[PDB]
């Protein structure tokens, strides 16, 4: 009777992520109704155009009570605002609510704080990959889709979303929200800080040393490519992952001081071991 | 009469660089004789095999006196050892001697110190791109070939090498040796330090946080790719470019402290400006 399952999914935010999720849902559940919220007119019209969503609104509340599942695909701060607004609406009995934040822990806390006395389910989501024009059914193919449980996640919450989202072709993973934030700090957020700091360093140096622009090669290009990212999103990741990111920055300063001491001592064997060991590690992840 | 020009070029070190240079020479000057030095037997035999060089030796002195041009393509410290040995040989009148070091300033100083009373010419070289098996006539195509003058560079030294090396299809550039070291510190050597420190950081973190290996994506891969490089060469670059590299490391620590202060203050507008400005700079080099 999978043919006959009915569902209304409300996606708030029809940017790249929200719209691509809509496309992944419809891919495996062609009969589910998708209803959309979006602030700006442009992304909302495209969405309506390409049958990505069946109805759309600029009033967040308008579709809330009707939804069997609500996915909040707006930035991190607005996700919390919308959680605040969902907390005093009369929503469907046991709606499953979820987000799509790059950082799990703060959003989960906000959900537990605001929704604890509502008959709702909540779980944190992070679909690990622009606007509704860049919408792509295959955005998440073979990428990890992370769930982070909350005290409002019931035994069936993750299973129901995993069924809902099967059309993404993602790899599902359950992980503690704080632990998620710790890991992604190290392999994504702090690297972005470094790439941005390095670009700014080299750019400052450039004004005073003209061959800088010209001698930069594949090494430098590759370590600065992610500097190109959107600053609103990176700012809210830093402000919602402060502790982990600060810890990485402080640990990285200590590592630079070890390297600087080795250079001052002209310690050739230690400097060699420093380069060799890292080379080996690289080869050993994978 | 370019048909009739005779020349003997002595290349010491038949690794990737020395052998590829030999191939680039023969490409435009098929009648020049190339004679080769190499320590280990393997790279020397390949070289003899593929007609990359016409004669070869494991005794550095054997070809020195005969050469019209000597190119030292061994590592940075051995280049200085060989400069020491060339200083008390009777070389051809006005031989042009040059190196291929990743760092110009120390090698140029050593040449001026050791060779000042010999009737020789010297100029520093850095052909900005493994062993004699990885030898490639096109290694340097459209890459910068740097010359750094010494008090032993005569008016015709750079012109004679530029003619000699035309088959590389490189882009010639003349730059002060110290200034070269300053620039390459910023866009290559210090980035390599950072990439190696970051890999080691993430690798240490990994042992204690298992999802690290799995969540690392294109961002992290790209900033750590050059960690894969050979530690002997990177060590001698650091030990011959100490001042510039230490200056970058100290300046980078100060930039991390600014970023860390912004995060602690939750200064959202400043953190945004920090990401946006770097994004713009990236776009503005090119
Ligand atoms: N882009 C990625 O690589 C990625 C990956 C995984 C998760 N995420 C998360 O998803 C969020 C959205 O990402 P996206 O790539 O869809 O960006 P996007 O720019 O394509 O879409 C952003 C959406 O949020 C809405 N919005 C922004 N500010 C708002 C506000 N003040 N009030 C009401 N609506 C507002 C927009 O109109 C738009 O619908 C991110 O901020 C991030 O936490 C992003
Ligand atoms: N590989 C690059 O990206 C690159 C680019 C430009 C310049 N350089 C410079 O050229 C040098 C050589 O680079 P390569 O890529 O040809 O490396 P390679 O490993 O392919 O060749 C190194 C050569 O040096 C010889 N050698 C090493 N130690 C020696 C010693 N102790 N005594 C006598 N001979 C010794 C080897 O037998 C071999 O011929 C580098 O160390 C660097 O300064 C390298």
């Amino acid at each position: 009777a999978a043919a006959m399952e009915e569902k209304t999914i409300y996606i708030a935010g029809l940017g790249l992520i929200g719209a691509s999720l809509a496309l992944g849902i419809k891919r495996d559940h062609p009969h589910y109704k998708i209803v959309g919220y979006n602030r700006s007119d442009r992304s909302r019209d495209i969405a309506l155009e390409r049958g990505i969503v069946d109805e759309a609104t600029a009033d967040f509340k308008v579709f809330a009570a009707l939804a069997d599942v609500i996915i909040l695909a707006v930035p991190i701060k607005k996700t919390i605002d919308f959680i605040k607004i969902l907390a005093d609406l009369d929503l469907k009995e046991d709606v499953i609510i979820t987000d799509a934040g790059s950082t799990k822990y703060e959003i989960v806390r906000a959900a537990e704080y605001y929704l604890k006395d509502k008959p709702v389910q909540f779980v944190g989501s992070h679909p690990m990959a622009s606007g509704a024009v860049a919408a792509n059914v295959n955005l998440f193919e073979n990428a990890y889709y992370i769930f982070s449980p909350s005290c409002l996640t019931k035994p069936n919450t993750i299973p129901a979303l995993q069924d809902l989202l099967s059309g993404l072709h993602a790899r599902y993973v359950e992980i503690d929200a704080a632990e998620h934030d710790c890991v992604t700090s190290q392999i994504s957020h702090f690297p972005h800080i470094i790439a941005s700091s390095l670009m700014k360093q080299a750019g400052d140096f450039s004004e005073s040393h003209e061959m800088t622009k010209h001698f930069a090669a594949g090494g430098f290009r590759d370590m600065t490519r992610i500097a190109e990212s959107e600053p609103g999103m990176w700012t809210s990741i830093l402000l919602t992952n402060q502790e982990a990111v600060l810890d990485r920055i402080e640990n990285f300063k200590q590592r630079l001081d070890e390297v600087s001491n080795l250079i001052k001592a002209r310690d050739e064997n230690a400097i060699w071991a420093f380069f060799n060991q890292s080379r080996q590690i690289r080869k050993n992840m994978e």
